[PDB]
């Protein structure tokens, strides 16, 4: 017997088997399920990844709430429309611990998996396991986790998984500042030095009419205007983050600490 | 693209078996998948005979042959390749459908993400291929989402793989169930395998001795694990030209957990070039 489901309300799961009933139940009567991952603390980041999945005709839109190893988030969800959170424990995540697990491919070892080597074969384990817990037909991850998005789409494709991922635009603050749960850290000092990230973006996506080259001048310049800002790295690479073509689509990557909060931005960048 | 009921329907693009699987499936046909190597014979028929009984059942058997469970040399160039005689069983068999991929369809990317097997793949048939159950987990994760069965088939005797398939399974939700179906012997008890082509008649007399010891081990064991163990040493010891690379008796889900009442004994031998393995449930006590 499936559980209970109230459309148009807020039905919150903790159990992955019930989630993977009622959205199979739900499938079933022609609604197409929607999957937005997120860990919680919910911000207008996160709400413009439940608004496109709303808007998808049929859609019932499911946003899981996870920490790797609330009554607010909850709140925002039910205000947003949305049908059904997954809140599930750890326990019931991982109830043999951590045992078979994604390996991803080499893209994992670059950029964020410097600092981080294993994170992404974290974030992809637990990715495919909510893909086939809730079997959506579409699934969010926000553009600022470029690189995150990227190896989404490899698992995607690598193992032959039907369900479509959507990539939706970074939210930012109005000076441009990509908008994320850590920048409540900054203080005023860092706050007002992190505009650089995303001004050096935007500046080198304009520059790039001129070239690579002058895309990237340009970026670091602007880096290089900001105090506190330890430059973890500035690279264009091609949309898959393979190297970056002679000409065409890239995209271009930054990562830096300011004291001791690491921000994230990227951009797409046409070359010439 | 087509699909004939009651005719044997080969289909080499995963795009195109998976369109099959789902309009079925969407039609009410419950999807049984038997992941193969080819090579087919009467233990790869009980498969597909405990797949085809599943009422409203529609059989997928899958054909295919690494570059990512075999590890070099060497082994990958020398696995039996019957295609034909295949299909042809398959046909005998009221079959409907074989997928027959290509390495490039399976592996565009070469080895990108691969899974990670639990610490089980390096023991055992691990020890020597730490990297072997990673392609056969890898392989059999992709087969899985192509087809979304709703059972999926594998043969006891390749007990360790069965394992780590229902760990699989488990560990990443996945939305199917595991059939393990009984090893399929000759008459004098050796376990079915395509491997068995390379004994010749002498190997193929002692190779007798594997099954015998499991069983002789199996009705040993009212005199406990022990006594079970070495009724089985003794059996491998007395065998020409056997020469033993395992015996180890462990829980049934050959887990970190000590053995109790109920056991697995699995064994692994070489008879000249030939390596072959064989298992069989253990009562301790009993
Ligand atoms: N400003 C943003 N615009 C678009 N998507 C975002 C934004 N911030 C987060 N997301 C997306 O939301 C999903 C959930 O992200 P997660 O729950 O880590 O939040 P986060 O803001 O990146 O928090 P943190 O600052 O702790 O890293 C991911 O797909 C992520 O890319
Ligand atoms: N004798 C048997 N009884 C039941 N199942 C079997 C038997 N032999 C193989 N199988 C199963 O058939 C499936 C396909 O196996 P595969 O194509 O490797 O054949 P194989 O006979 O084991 O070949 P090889 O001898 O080359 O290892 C696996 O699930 C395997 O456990
Ligand atoms: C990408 N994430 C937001 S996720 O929900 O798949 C996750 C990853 C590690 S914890 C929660
Ligand atoms: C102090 N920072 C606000 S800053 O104005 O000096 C800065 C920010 C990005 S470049 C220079
Ligand atoms: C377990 N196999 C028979 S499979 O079809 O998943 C496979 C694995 C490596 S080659 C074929
Ligand atoms: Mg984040
Ligand atoms: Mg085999």
């Amino acid at each position: 017997a499936i559980p209970a489901f109230h459309p148009g309300e807020l039905n919150v799961y903790s159990a992955p088997g019930d989630v993977a009933d009622v959205s199979r139940a739900l499938r079933l009567t022609g609604r197409r399920v929607m999957l937005v991952p997120t860990m919680g603390a919910l911000h207008e980041g996160h709400l413009a990844l439940v608004r496109a999945a709303k808007r998808v005709p049929g859609s019932v839109v499911v946003v899981s709430i996870f920490v790797n190893p609330p009554d607010d988030d909850l709140a925002q969800l039910r205000a947003e429309g949305v049908e059904i959170a997954f809140t599930p424990t750890t326990a019931a995540m991982y109830p043999d611990g951590l045992r078979t697990t994604v390996q991803p491919g080499p893209l994992a070892a670059e950029l964020e998996g410097g600092p981080r080597p294993t994170h992404f074969a974290g974030v992809l384990t637990v990715v495919l396991k909510l893909l086939q817990i809730v079997r959506p037909d579409r699934v969010f991850f926000g553009e600022k986790d470029y690189q995150q998005l990227v190896l989404i789409r490899q698992l995607v494709a690598d193992f032959n998984l039907d369900v479509a991922v959507v990539g939706v635009p970074t939210v930012r603050e109005a000076d441009g500042l990509a908008m994320s749960s850590r920048n409540r850290y900054l203080d005023p000092a860092q706050r007002a030095a992190a505009v650089a990230l995303s001004a050096a973006l935007t500046a080198a996506a304009h520059a790039a009419t001129a070239g690579a080259q002058a895309a990237l001048d340009a970026a670091r310049a602007v880096l290089d205007a900001a105090p506190g800002v330890a430059v973890d790295y500035l690279e264009l690479r091609d949309i898959g983050l393979g190297p970056m073509p002679l000409n065409g689509s890239g995209r271009l990557l930054v990562a830096a600490r300011l004291g001791t909060t690491r921000l994230l931005d990227n951009i797409a960048i046409e070359i010439g």
